[PDB]
């Protein structure tokens, strides 16, 4: 089949405040997103798996973990995720801040991708192209945080999770892969799969 860009599968499937985020990320990184079009397709895949793993996830008014999928939590319920991937530099580092000083948990080297107030630790997500374990060793040996929890997906629908804990329930991570498959198929489609798949290094 003909050959797509992958600035229009990045503006057409996903979501613009995704992308904004995506190019806002690689902005303040130096990079350029219409020359290192595989991480800008990289950096929005990832940034959406972050909002994907929090979506629906709260704390009841008893402090236990619970999924709301309808529109209207009730007030009082609270978010079970800091979300900290997706924010610039300062305002990622005020809120680590903010959790740390807070819920007395120390603060990481590097900005991980979330906080998980039900099982109180930063979580660090990855999303590979390449082998689970390869890459989660990877992780584990740039922050060697030992505190915060690795969870990493790939495309091939593979999960790996420090301490085999995988922190949300089959459906929640059920949902981040279907749609992992989809962005793959449809970069297959228009025939940029291969390419970003090598891309990764
Ligand atoms: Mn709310
Ligand atoms: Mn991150
Ligand atoms: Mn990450």
């Amino acid at each position: 089949g003909p050959l797509g860009s992958m600035e229009d599968f990045v503006r057409q499937c996903f979501n613009p405040m995704i992308v904004e985020l995506a190019e806002k990320a690689m902005k303040e990184y130096g990079e350029d997103p219409k020359i290192e079009t595989n991480k800008f397709a990289a950096i929005c895949t990832h940034l959406e798996v972050c909002f994907m793993y929090s979506d629906f996830h709260f704390i009841d008014e008893r402090g236990e973990s619970i999924i709301v999928e309808s529109g209207d939590p009730n007030a009082l319920l609270k978010h079970r995720f800091e979300i900290i991937e997706g924010r610039d530099r300062i305002m990622a580092w005020t809120v680590v801040n903010s959790i740390c000083n807070t819920t007395g948990v120390e603060k990481p080297k590097f900005l991980p991708d979330l906080y998980d107030y039900k099982e109180n630790r930063f979580i660090e997500i990855g999303v590979t192209r390449r082998e689970v374990h390869i890459y989660y060793l990877e992780k584990a040996n740039k922050i060697k945080s030992e505190k915060t929890h690795i969870h990493i997906f790939s495309f091939t629908g593979e999960e790996m999770a420090t301490k085999a804990d995988y922190t949300l329930d089959e459906e929640s991570r059920a949902r981040i892969k279907t749609r992992l498959f989809t962005i793959r198929q449809e970069m297959a489609s228009r025939s940029l799969w291969d390419s970003f798949r090598q891309s990764e290094r």
